[PDB]
């Protein structure tokens, strides 16, 4: 985590309990924006937003020297919020500033983010899987070539063993944590998933990003 | 109302019961977008989306020939949804398509929409006020020059006697229903009778519009 401190762990609550996800600081005008999954910050089907959304950059068996960051605005895709549309299971959280210090300023790095890229690219996906065989404490990764959702939606799948808690973690184009972010961990099929699915980052994601990243 | 069928009445429900608002068809790529107030489609801080949001173009003691249109995507500003911030009490609803027909195609017209315009312009504001001495059945209007929020926020006020139900109704630059939409009826203050406040249509509103109008 110390080497890619833009990636971090998410804690949040709903009426059903206390849960975890992952997220990533993306380059933004407000320097306060993390990319995550829609389902990590909103119920879907017209419901309420998650409560007490906290981001922990470079989490590693606990918060890092970078600390933990509360959300000020949760920015869900409209298709996710209204219909639980997994084709648009992406979102951005706009975090607090601490006495002038934005999360980007504290952590000192943020991922570029790209949209409307070809399908079928090679990805490195990251997150904090929390269900067995994982413990929720470690940054893990998956790597491989994306293929189409066999069930027929616009999502893409990569070979991956990560479990619940990894949702919202970044997909970077290419090998490693240094590429442009171009999707987010959305879902796998239990038990012992072997494919991670992530939504296509098209013009919906781009325009949601433009909006979130400017405050908003 | 027949002369300005892009303006219409809104019905919706929450856990607190059935409510009414106003809205306006604005030109959009998806041909399906109405401008309204954030509070006409989302509770604000800690709440959820309105249910059964329906738009009735050219309502006049009942639906017009254009019928009634259900929302598919409610698109609230982030600051309204997360904090009930009246500086951003604007929103867009993306409506259903009926047998291939979009609302903009049905009505055959839409208002232009403008952002980042000067403060203190002259407006014509419209809506379906539903509290006495109004009955919710009629299109009413207010006209005047905008002044600054006495509370010091970025909202603006105009002289206007319209009551609950008028929220979400359009403010058009200039005289009449034909100008560019540049705010929405949002709120009054208990101490200030007959003044309607509407949010500033700035870059937040523009980016929310860009996003909503492409479906989204």
């Amino acid at each position: 985590p110390a080497d890619s401190p833009h990636i971090g762990k998410v804690f949040f609550s709903t009426n059903q309990g206390d849960f975890v996800c992952s997220a990533n600081i993306v380059a933004s005008a407000n320097q306060s924006t993390v990319a995550t999954a829609g389902h990590c910050l909103h119920d879907g089907n017209g419901g309420q937003f998650a409560r007490n959304f906290v981001f922990a950059p470079a989490y590693d068996y606990g918060e890092s020297e970078h600390g933990v960051w509360a959300a000020e605005e949760l920015v869900t895709s409209a298709e996710w919020a209204n219909r639980g549309d997994f084709e648009h299971d992406y979102a951005f959280a706009v975090l607090e500033t601490k006495g002038g210090t934005t999360v980007q300023q504290q952590v000192g790095t943020a991922s570029p983010i790209a949209f409307n890229q070809p399908r079928g690219q090679y990805y490195s996906a990251y997150g904090y899987p929390a269900a067995a065989p994982f413990n929720g404490q470690e940054l893990h990764s998956c790597h491989g070539t994306a293929t189409n959702d066999p069930m027929g939606s616009s999502t893409q799948g990569i070979p991956c063993n990560m479990t619940g808690g990894s949702s919202g973690g970044p997909w970077f184009l290419g090998n490693g944590t240094g590429g442009a972010q171009n999707s987010t961990n959305s879902y796998g099929y239990t038990f012992l998933p072997n494919v991670m699915f992530g939504p296509y980052f098209g013009s919906g994601a781009q325009q949601n990003y433009n909006y979130a990243s400017t405050t908003n």
